[PDB]
């Protein structure tokens, strides 16, 4: 798969997703929502979409990743929406692993107004 | 796919999911969960289920979608389970987009007790 | 597929996923994040991965169910990660339904530096 940027890592065949990296150091206040830059662009194969999902490693710190849908046609850089649900401030370091990207098949169908 | 209602919109081939509109206005206090009606009933094709995932514009506001799994065998009105995990109250308006519906392939296996 | 445990239940063919039950009783203090054991091991078919989606019911109960990816290669016990987002402790009871597991296909490819 064609990509641009270095905020993503190759994966084992036995793994479902690619690790996504935080482009820069981020500071999340309590309850704050942030869109974390990864610095990568993707060219997904025709017929598939990218699923941004969290890693147990950072989830276990009170950081939730909000469902991420990457469209086959998206050409901009990937961003990870993250909320700090803890009562204290949290800091993500540069290049730290923040989420996963899973490539799944997507079905296309026109909508008929039936019963 | 056969649908009934107008709380869902068609999509481009480069799109992954069909946007879901809110059928009515919803007010969610911080930490509140509510099912948002869409008024759309649909017939999932054979061998596929539908996954509901939030959109970036709403997610970026502290809103998440809980258990958005639409079964191949389900013909009721689609409702979106939304939770406000932000520190303040947000208001969603009628006809406003709230989620997306991505159709994915089912996979049926028989569970067999055994050594792993 | 080959399973080893009690925490899972067979599904109808029109059902997208299998129910996961809580292995034991768990106390989640206010604001605590815990891994709820299920006591099941898997041998996911080749090429597929397991998606864990929380049960709506438990999200309305002050609990938030996090990242759920069971890798093809993963041979350990399945656990469900959650955080107590309320002001009081919440106990989960044994054999209580806490989420669903859905088997989905997976695409593997080498990452190639190019221009998008
Ligand atoms: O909700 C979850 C998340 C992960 N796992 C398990 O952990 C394996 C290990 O994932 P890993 O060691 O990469 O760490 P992570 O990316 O989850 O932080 C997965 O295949 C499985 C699990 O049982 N439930
Ligand atoms: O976690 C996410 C979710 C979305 N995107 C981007 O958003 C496109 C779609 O944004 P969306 O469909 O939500 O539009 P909105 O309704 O939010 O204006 C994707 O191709 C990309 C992203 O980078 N990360």
């Amino acid at each position: 798969m064609i990509i641009e940027g270095d905020g993503i890592l190759d994966k084992r065949s036995e793994d479902a997703g690619y690790d996504l990296l935080a482009a820069k150091e981020i500071h999340l206040l309590p309850g704050e929502v942030k869109v974390i830059p990864t610095g990568v662009k993707l060219m997904l194969p025709k017929g598939y979409w990218g699923l941004i999902i969290g890693k147990s490693s950072i989830g276990s710190k009170g950081l939730d990743v909000l469902g991420g849908v990457i469209d086959e046609g998206y050409r901009g850089e990937i961003g990870v929406i993250m909320i700090n649900v803890s009562r204290k401030s949290i800091t993500l370091m540069e290049r730290q692993k923040i989420a996963q990207l899973i490539i799944l098949p997507c079905k296309h169908e026109v909508l008929e107004q039936g019963k």
